């Protein structure tokens, strides 16, 4: 009874009912719900019986600053849960929070008249009206909160939490093929569901791979007349044995009406997920087409009332079932060999083509020098598996053997592995393995690029899928920010099944959070209808009237429910509690988004948040753009620079369906160069406004930190932005806060899409001199710091390249091909040396300030 209650729940959550994956009949998908329910479910069990502070650790995970993941006066409130009543302490920075207990705990022994039975170790500390915990043996300076406070100026306020208060929350949570040595050939029997140009003839060019790599070279059918129901019937023979076909082989096809013009294109593993060489009729709905397309999904379309059908034919080859040898059988063949005996004069230039794309002699001399490679050159993995042969049984059986004994690599390769390049699934399960490591910080870091890697996956229970469920449910952020990414592409025929699938087995696991995330799913539903409302009324009325009926309409009981006492889909920590009806407006841009505002009691003013909603762009190009930022942002504090930068939350929730933070207290560059009249920052010159602006917003001595903290953030942004190649900057898509932190907004077009050059803009080098002309001594300090984070940057080039790469798996139009990764492959500049590379980024900055003198001579 209370089942069918938790199913209804789970289909609403993911918008995909649970009878449709019974309906399918499919054994794979019926016994990846079997198998991954059971694991979900162990760890759900293991997580109820974890420990107060072991609790702590998973509902809210640590939130540290970069510098210390891996003195200074500070007054700081605390007060305790069932209180009133609060306290103002005189701490340190250098204090663990333990001392702020036995502090707060002192002071409520006299106040009370009582001595206190009460020890530090039994408590935690909240910080107010907030998902946010403080507890370990940290510096009160290494935790996140506490620092933004410092900088803000602003006083940490904390609620001290008995151990027994966790426990009650805890608590109300509780739930032989090698001997076949024919080449392997199909039928193409027909095709259905055709459309094409009659003037035209039809083919069907199959080809065999193994990731991107041919495995042969491909074979094309006969041309035979655009009819929607064509019929060949032919056998298309390739060149391979069927021993040499590897275990991740695929075999992809692509139908094409030529006098070139592509109809649709579909693939297939020759080997099922238990391992039997496929036999049969088959009948592949295929997907259209923008010959082949090997990184294409293997499971067929969805929708087969439209789609094109090509049905073939898997021949029988044996009397019984094929199945791909064990290990035992495969690490018995690649062990024998003859080892790499060569000159000391080979040995030197294979550690040159080691350590430096390479030439076929060069692939020979690392296939031969291999166990050398596993011994004094491991990292160098990934190149040895590339000159690999997967075409040829007995030379897969040799890499597996290396593989199977080889050291487990860093977090850096291990994530080179998981590219497409790379599709063996015993080198995956090997970079799992070597991923394990990480960190849950690092791990949130790169969820969005490791859930992309998903869509590279031939079958549906993997260790990928294993890893990210099992550390999902062991951190709620990271359980939060998985669902969110595989929840907002449930529109997607190719993945629905997958991710739905992910997302039913993770809910299994926490049927707590399942609620918590129907929550926020709901308040999106309601902005969904809302939103639609504004951009009809908006056509219609003025923004007032529409202003008006806007929250008329969120004053309704129903609207007033779902959109208020939540957390956030931008951040978990974040809770949205009542919301700021009248405070709530529309950006009036083509899609009209909805400025939506919240307040708290409990969190104060530090409560006090906004969130943008957004339906009809895609937010997945700014989110990549955004995670960049911060990535470098962590990278730079990580070296001790911080160039006090905003990446503010952007979140894709549905189709075309997201949410964007407001950095409450910033406006646009724009809004404060219209230069208004009666205002506090009127200005006599153009050029003033900003530095007028900053002085209204940082009065007296408040103005040079303001300045400082301009500079940086604009040492960031520029660096940032170039290294990126960021396009389309306009005066609207930069914006200031009060603070005097620069940041960027909306960010359209990445990776030059042509050639995005270094930017530098007079009217900000006019704040960054202080208002001066010539002021060479604070402007070369802004260079100094340019520099500084370009090399950073640099230094981390394999990071970004290696993110970038998988990223390719989301199909975002400005980031498919080669000549994209092309593009930091020429801002990082990774063919030069430190030396070459900033010689030739001073030379791209002094082109940008000879382009910025077009206003200084102006
Ligand atoms: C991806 O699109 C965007 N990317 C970023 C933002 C965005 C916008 C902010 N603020 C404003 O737009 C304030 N306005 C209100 C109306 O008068 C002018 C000033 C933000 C402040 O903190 C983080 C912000 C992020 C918005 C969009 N969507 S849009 C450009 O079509 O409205």
């Amino acid at each position: 009874r209370v089942k069918k209650l938790i199913n209804s729940q789970i289909s609403l959550l993911i918008g995909k009912g649970l009878h449709e994956f019974d309906s399918l009949r499919d054994p794979e998908v019926n016994d990846f719900r079997t198998k991954m329910r059971q694991f979900c479910e162990e760890a759900a069990a293991h997580r109820q019986q974890l420990g107060w502070v072991e609790w702590l650790q998973y509902s809210f995970p640590l939130q540290l600053e970069p510098s210390a993941r891996g003195n200074r006066a500070l007054l700081v409130n605390v007060k305790f849960e069932g209180s009133e009543e609060s306290f103002t302490f005189q701490v340190s920075t250098k204090d663990m929070p333990l001392a702020l207990m036995a502090c707060a705990l002192r002071k409520k022994a006299t106040v009370f008249r009582q001595p206190l039975v009460e020890q530090p170790e039994e408590y935690a500390l909240q910080v107010n009206g907030r998902h946010e915990y403080l507890y370990g043996n940290y510096p009160l300076c290494h935790f996140q909160y506490i620092c933004s406070c410092l900088h803000s100026g602003l006083t940490p306020h904390l609620t001290m939490v008995h151990s027994s208060s966790i426990l009650a929350m805890r608590d109300e949570q509780s739930n032989s093929l090698w001997s076949l040595e024919q080449p392997f050939s199909i039928e193409l029997i027909e095709g259905r569901k055709v459309n094409a140009d009659e003037r035209m003839k039809l083919v069907v060019q199959a080809g065999l791979f193994h990731g991107n790599e041919m495995l042969c070279k491909t074979v094309s059918s006969s041309e035979v007349n655009v009819c929607s129901e064509p019929v060949w019937k032919q056998r298309l023979e390739f060149d391979i044995s069927v021993c040499d076909l590897p275990r991740m082989a695929r075999l992809c096809f692509a139908l094409y009406a030529v006098v070139d013009c592509p109809i649709a294109w579909a693939n297939l593993m020759l080997f099922d997920y238990k391992d039997q060489l496929k036999t049969g009729e088959r009948c592949l709905y295929m997907w259209p087409s923008v010959l082949l397309n090997p990184a294409g999904t293997v499971r067929g379309n969805p929708n087969t009332e439209s789609a094109a059908a090509l049905v073939i034919y898997l021949p029988e080859v044996a009397p019984h079932p094929v199945y791909f040898p064990a290990l035992e059988k495969i690490l018995e063949l690649g062990r024998h060999g003859e080892r790499g005996r060569i000159t000391e004069e080979e040995q030197l230039q294979l550690r040159e083509i080691l350590e430096r794309e390479l030439y076929e002699h060069e692939k020979d001399l690392v296939w031969k020098m291999r166990h050398e490679v596993q011994e004094h050159f491991p990292e160098a993995l990934a190149r040895l598996l590339l000159v690999t042969k997967w075409n040829k049984h007995e030379d897969v059986a040799q890499m597996l053997y290396l593989l199977c004994s080889w050291p487990e690599l860093p977090v850096l390769s291990a994530l080179e592995l998981l590219d497409f390049s790379f599709p063996d699934c015993y080198v995956g399960s090997f970079a799992i393995k070597s991923l394990r490591k990480l960190t849950d910080d690092e791990l949130f870091q790169y969820l969005l690029q490791l859930v992309q890697v998903l869509k590279y996956e031939s079958y549906l229970d993997c260790e990928l899928t294993k890893f990210l469920l099992g550390r999902a449910l062991a951190n709620r952020k990271i359980g939060h920010f998985l669902f969110w990414h595989l929840r907002s592409e449930m529109h997607v025929p190719s993945v629905a099944l997958r991710f739905g699938l992910i997302m039913e087995a993770y809910c299994r696991g926490s049927t707590h959070h399942m609620k918590v995330l129907m929550k926020q799913g709901e308040a999106l539903s309601k902005l969904k209808a809302l939103n639609d409302f504004v951009k009809v009324s908006s056509q219609k009325t003025t923004k007032p009237q529409t202003k008006e009926m806007m929250h008329m309409c969120m004053r309704q009981e129903t609207y007033m429910e779902a959109l208020s006492h939540l957390q956030s889909p931008l951040d978990p920590s974040t809770l949205l509690e009542e919301v700021c009806v009248e405070q709530c407006t529309f950006m009036d841009s083509k899609m009209k988004p909805l400025w939506i505002m919240y307040s708290s009691e409990e969190a104060g003013s530090a409560g006090n948040v906004g969130i943008i909603f957004k339906n009809g762009d895609d937010l997945r190009q700014d989110m990549l753009t955004l995670q960049m930022i911060q990535l470098m942002d962590v990278l730079w504090k990580q070296e001790g620079l911080d160039l006090r930068m905003t990446p503010y939350g952007c979140l894709p929730t549905g189709d075309r369906t997201g949410l964007i933070e407001v950095v409450l207290h910033s406006d646009t560059i724009a809004n404060i160069q219209l230069n208004k009249s009666n205002m506090a920052a009127t200005a006599a010159f153009n050029k003033d406004a900003l530095l007028n602006w900053l002085k209204s917003k940082n009065p007296g001595e408040a103005l040079d930190r303001a300045i400082e903290e301009f500079t940086l953030s604009c040492a960031g942004y520029c660096v940032a932005t170039y290294v990126l190649g960021i396009g389309d900057r306009h005066s609207d898509n930069i914006m200031i806060r009060e603070s005097g932190q620069l940041f960027h907004i909306d960010f359209g077009h990445f990776l030059g899409n042509e050639r995005v050059p270094f930017i530098l803009t007079y009217d900000f080098v006019h704040v960054i001199q202080q208002g001066k002309t010539n002021n060479s001594e604070k402007f070369e300090r802004f260079r100094g710091y340019c520099e500084r984070a370009y090399t950073i940057l640099r230094r981390h080039g394999l990071l970004f390249l290696h993110l970038f790469a998988l990223m390719r798996a989301a199909g975002l139009p400005e980031l498919s091909c080669s000549k994209d990764i092309q593009y930091l492959k020429d801002s990082l500049a990774l063919g030069k040396t430190e030396e070459e590379a900033l010689k030739h980024f001073r030379v791209k900055f002094n082109e940008a300030l000879r382009e910025s003198w077009k206003t200084k001579v102006n």
